[PDB]
């Protein structure tokens, strides 16, 4: 239900080996970690979480973009890239977090399916 | 397919369906010749736009009718068209995906030339 | 003005006015301390957000309340908030401009460091 | 000034200096006529590109030589050129700023319309 697609805007290829963590907002406004992972060579993470593990609520996906740029030989601006959103996964609704990376800029977009 | 597109609507958070586009190749005299037309499906893609034979190295222009798209959505668009002009290097089984992120007053054109990082 | 913002609305093609934001600084023990808050003017900027005195080297977080912006515009947005997190080296009259381009289901954050 | 540009380099985190551009206006037969050329300064801008008299309503094309820009940076660009094509409506003292965010394999073109 949650997918990601990370692209490297310098190389024109997906951003491989990007570390990320998924957190779910708690009642008191805190966070609980539900999953971690690293993108494969296609800039994706398969079976990141499951349907039951992804109920309605506010989620935060943290992408370790600083490490990605360091490993590519660039010095980036951002310490991390965070994507924070309300999820309503009732039925079919799947979420794709697309992320386009440059050393001093990123674009975060979402593709949300209907039912 | 050597040339794919992926168009997204940043207002709705869905792929941009029914976006018309045309692909042209720059000729020897400096002009443009149209080699394909198409319209995106509901996934924001166009399958089998052109074949390998139709896509030798050269300069290509892909023109997307974004103005009509936004007009149909009931919005007010800025651009008359979105144009993506590039020198194609298909050698070494290199395939192109033209990603386009649309907002009425903005678009982002990105190219993906490998399915994997390196 | 060593920390500036420029917020644009990609739907309307105008700066995004009245966007609430807050600036925090990372502290010794890893938490965050809020050092300023503001609301963008009609030009999508906030003048005199912080002073050089308030902006020593360190990690900073600028949180933009984009959800409220879209709700007010009549749009149903994706993000709860837009967060920009970065290490700052202002120690030298070094200017930071955080440019933010907003759409209901997308934003672009870029930095111009002078 | 009715037509301004602002170009940023998303790799370096600075404005993109020395970017060559050409402004053309669409003619009645669907052709183009060149009305101005220029190169961005260190702030990624071009002052006094055209006058209000030279900018009536109509379709304009601004062509940015991004390929040369990236080639000169020692990078490998995707795009052969960046073109921004739009119908200008400057009536009621509306001015345009063409913002352009450049990366070797991606760019973002946005417009800011202001009553200045």
């Amino acid at each position: 239900p949650l997918m990601v697609k990370i692209l490297d805007a310098v190389k024109g290829t997906p951003a491989g080996s990007v570390a990320l963590k998924v957190s779910q907002k708690t009642a008191d406004g805190g966070w609980t970690q539900i999953a971690t992972g690293v993108t494969d060579a296609t800039g994706e993470i398969h079976n990141l979480i499951t349907e039951q593990q992804f109920p309605a609520g506010v989620y935060r996906v943290e992408f370790d973009t600083k490490a990605y740029w360091t490993n590519q030989g660039s010095t980036p601006f951002h310490e991390v890239a965070e994507v924070v959103f309300d999820a309503h996964p009732e039925g079919h609704r799947h979420y794709t977090l697309a992320l386009l990376l440059s050393p001093f800029s990123y674009t975060t977009t979402a593709v949300v399916s209907s039912v």
